[PDB]
């Protein structure tokens, strides 16, 4: 189609800002369809050298098409910025909900762990690593299905290299994986780690690496130092002890332990169906 321009929009508000970029809900005049407008400033972005971080949001996110995803519907530019044309995930961030709630039950747990599985399956099934995956960017559309976002930090191995593993140092100290704290890259399996601390949060309200700041994070990371607390499922539980693993071969779900079939068939999942997660229709959080 034509490169859509500012003024084949009417902007609204603010849905939120980051570091460097704001995102304003928009409503395309020849459709009236709704979207996310992800902006950034060339001046501001040039200047703080996140240019890489700008196209590998485009790169990544052009490859995506799968429902639990944030999509990228189009792109264009003025003089002075850069324009992402997103799907509007009405609901918000999932985080969210945990702070409202507190702590999930254990069918909620259940259904929204499914769709973070599901989505990461997809992910990993195409070689891409995301690497801040936390609640802040796990996003849900009106029908409270998540809409994973968050892809500039993300990372495409080269299948032509049978690449394993990647060496920019990004994420969220409270999800970090203690492989790029300890060996300095990152692979799929430190986004099984990250899932296993958002399970944890689920139901415990916190996650469980818990400090006032980041170096102390780290050396809980480090150390497996965490504990659950009272009534916690226990078949969650066990998933997220097969998920917590300092060594990042032998989470449930990693290509050393044969991948997301072994993960899909744990106990937790048992009455879970996975083919169409996406049509189904949620739980209710209260
Ligand atoms: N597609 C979307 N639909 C609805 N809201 C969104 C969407 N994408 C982002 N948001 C909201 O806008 C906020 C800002 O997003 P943005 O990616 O610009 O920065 P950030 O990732 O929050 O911050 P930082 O870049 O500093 O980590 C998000 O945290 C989220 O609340
Ligand atoms: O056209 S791209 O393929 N590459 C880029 N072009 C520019 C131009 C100026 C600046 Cl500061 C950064 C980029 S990066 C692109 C990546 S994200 C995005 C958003 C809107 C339009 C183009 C792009």
């Amino acid at each position: 189609p034509r490169k859509k321009r500012p003024e084949d929009f009417k902007f609204g508000k603010i849905l939120g800002e980051g570091s460097f970029s704001t995102v304003v809900l928009a409503r395309e005049l020849a459709t009236s369809r709704e979207y996310a407008i992800k902006i950034l400033e060339k001046r501001h972005i040039i200047k703080e050298n996140k240019v890489p971080y700008v196209t590998r949001e485009r790169d990544v996110m052009s490859r995506l098409d799968h429902p639990f995803f944030v999509k990228l519907y189009f792109t264009f530019q003025d003089d002075e910025k850069l324009y992402f044309g997103l799907s509007y995930a009405k609901n918000g961030e999932l985080l969210k909900y945990i702070r409202k709630i507190g702590s999930f039950d254990e069918t909620c747990t259940r259904f929204y762990t499914a769709e973070i599985v599901s989505a990461l399956e997809y992910l990993h099934g195409k070689g891409i690593i995301h690497r801040d995956l936390k609640p802040e960017n796990i996003l849900l559309n009106e029908d409270m299905h998540i809409q994973i976002t968050d892809f500039g930090t993300a990372k495409v191995l080269s299948p032509e290299s049978k690449q394993a593993r990647a060496n920019s140092f990004v994420g969220t100290a409270q999800y970090v994986s203690p492989e790029l704290l300890t060996e300095k890259s990152a692979c799929k399996s430190s986004d099984l780690w990250a899932l296993g601390c958002i399970i944890y949060q689920l139901v415990a309200g916190l996650p469980p690496f818990r400090a006032g700041n980041e170096g102390l994070i780290f050396a809980k990371i480090i150390k497996l130092e965490y504990d659950f607390p009272e009534k916690f499922f226990p078949k969650a539980r066990d998933l997220v002890e097969k998920l917590l693993v300092l060594d990042a071969t032998k989470r449930l779900g990693c290509e050393e332990m044969e991948g997301y079939g072994p993960l899909k068939a744990h106990p937790f999942f048992e009455s879970v169906t996975w083919e169409n997660l996406h049509q189904q229709t949620p739980p209710k959080l209260t």
